[PDB]
């Protein structure tokens, strides 16, 4: 077949039920994550190519960067609750690996303040339990699957992306290939 298993995908030998359609998992600290944001952006290009509505989730991972790789899960979690992930993502992205100015938990709340989220209005969100919540889904979600690479993509809690097998010879052909597996995926 023109996609196949072990080339595009891959398929869960255990599949999860209740997950989203679209589950991507990324870290700051990834620098294939930091190019799917920056150059390819590979959420919208796949968004683009789903049906509208389809809810399309994404979760930050614990398992790079130590400390501040937790924090960072926790700052995602802000982000989420206060819906402003598309003023973070870029600076967090940035003070993380191109001037490296994000050194603690303080530096990350900096880029919120610097994105105009104001201090009392962060520092509640990060205290909060609903927080601890959406830390506690973000965990559970990428535990379901020993998830040890990033950036990840699993469509209907079944298959997981492979962009492995992808031709990376052009980075456009690249996101087109990445989007109509998706979309392939999600109609199976
Ligand atoms: O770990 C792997 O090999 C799989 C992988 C994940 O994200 C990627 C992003 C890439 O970025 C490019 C660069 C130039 C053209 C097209 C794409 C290349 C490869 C990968």
């Amino acid at each position: 077949a023109q996609y196949e298993d072990g080339k595009q995908y891959t398929t869960l030998e255990k599949p999860v039920a209740g997950a989203p359609q679209v589950l991507e998992f990324f870290s700051f600290f990834c620098p294939h994550c930091y190019q799917f944001e920056e150059v390819l952006h590979i959420s919208d290009n796949v968004k683009k190519k789903l049906p509208e509505g389809v809810k399309m989730t994404k979760y930050h991972v614990n398992f790079m960067g130590g400390d501040l790789g937790k924090d960072l899960t926790q700052a995602w979690a802000v982000a989420m609750a206060l819906g402003v992930e598309d003023k973070v993502t870029v600076p967090l992205f940035e003070g993380v690996q191109k001037t490296q100015t994000i050194r603690s938990a303080s530096d990350i709340r900096d880029v919120f303040i610097n994105a105009g989220i104001k201090g009392e209005e962060y520092d509640a969100a990060w205290n909060s339990f609903v927080v601890k919540s959406l830390v506690a889904q973000q965990e559970k979600a990428a535990a379901d699957v020993q998830l040890r690479g990033v950036p990840a993509m699993f469509v209907n809690g079944k298959y997981q992306l492979n962009p492995q097998g992808m031709d990376t010879s052009n980075m456009d052909v690249f996101v087109q290939q990445y989007a109509d597996t998706v979309k392939y995926l999600s109609e199976k």
